[PDB]
């Protein structure tokens, strides 16, 4: 559902960044619903 | 270039994440190299 995305932090691996970037696809794709 | 997106906050507008997603979008492009 809309989950607030957990940030790792700045140091964060490019990994888990790509992770973060899902997550906020995700995220976004339910907020947003594709208004952008 | 490899720029480090700067995280706006959690409370940050969807606006904002979208900008960030973006970011996020141009940073990994280049540091991951379409490698995932």
């Amino acid at each position: 559902g809309p989950s607030q995305p957990t940030y790792p932090g700045d140091d964060a691996p490019v990994e888990d960044l790509i992770r973060f970037y899902d997550n906020l696809q995700q995220y976004l794709n339910v907020v947003t619903r594709h208004r952008y």
